[PDB]
């Protein structure tokens, strides 16, 4: 059976910039209820005993939405954290640089991104498939890897469900708090993986 | 310019069902936000002197999703009334039995498509071209007039902002408590234009 990955810190981590409640909702509930209906979706295919990803790459459907809900979850989990945020550094802070030209560049363009986005879906930062930093947006579950468009380094969860308690229709509040969050440190591993 | 049709009741009107607060942040932020940006949009297109439905059948893009909200919330706030919901009465009470067998059936089966319906979106009761009720879902802001599906009858909208102040990840229990919103009425008065 497939399982919900811990969460790498509590879950008032994040406050005030995402609240204890919000993450209690969409970890505890929403993200969990995911893991809950894929696990009843897949009893009986062919999917039964294969690994979350690949069930994201070959799947359609009901078993598609929750299986990629799922990653994406744990993705944008792992894409936060506490005492993370500020400025990039390492590998990510120079292709940052290479790329946008800055990173206040790549922050306003993500934002703007983002903020544009119609709908339920997620904000990436992607290494595309001629090595170059992206930035994509993807409706619903969907996610760069069954879109073939990149490989993911971070994800901003834009379903108002991530926002709504704190910032209500206010998503750009919602996105300027998650700067404070972000974690390179998981965007250099996704890097580094991506670049190998 | 377009401009925002009024309530026709109170904010607080749906409570307990629906909240004054979700009400007041949906119509006076999301619905009158949706107005405004298509407003910014339309300028100098040949859009700019167009009605809203003509607006919706013919655009794509940015304009679509702004005009197609506008009308689709003023049709759900125009769906649901205080004092309303309960058993149906009228022509569509009728109409259901014949078409779903019973209004539970009806009642249980649209439940289920709207709890069902992943990511942002609408349900829809409507009429099609064989003077059948049928029940439809659409994603965003897409609407059966847009998709030739039929002609709307009622609708639930069920993007999450709806509902989150009031019942958080909880759409089922939305879902029960809009039941108790139904405007009957309006629907009664759509069926008898769209028969
Ligand atoms: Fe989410
Ligand atoms: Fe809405």
């Amino acid at each position: 059976v497939i399982t919900l990955p811990k969460l790498k810190y509590a879950l008032n981590a994040l406050s005030p910039h995402i609240s204890e409640e919000t993450l209690n909702f969409h970890y505890n509930k929403h993200h969990a209820g995911y893991v809950n209906k894929l696990n009843t979706l897949i009893k009986d295919t062919p999917f039964a005993e294969k690994s979350l990803l690949d069930i994201v790459k070959e799947s359609s459907g009901a078993i598609f939405n929750n299986a990629a809900q799922i990653w994406n979850h744990t993705f944008y989990w792992d894409s936060m954290g506490p005492d993370c945020g500020g400025e990039p550094h390492g590998e990510i802070k120079e292709k940052i640089q290479e790329d946008f030209g800055s990173f206040n560049n790549f922050k306003e363009q993500f934002s703007n991104i983002l903020c544009g986005h119609f709908g339920s879906g997620w904000g990436w930062l992607a290494l595309n498939n001629n090595n170059k930093l992206v930035i994509l947006q993807t409706h619903d579950a969907g996610n760069p890897i069954k879109d073939n468009t990149g490989i993911p380094i971070l994800t901003c969860d834009i379903w108002e469900h991530a926002y709504y308690i704190d910032y209500r229709n206010d998503r750009a509040s919602y996105v300027k708090a998650w700067w404070n969050l972000v974690n390179w440190n998981f965007a250099n591993e996704n890097l580094k993986k991506a670049m190998k």
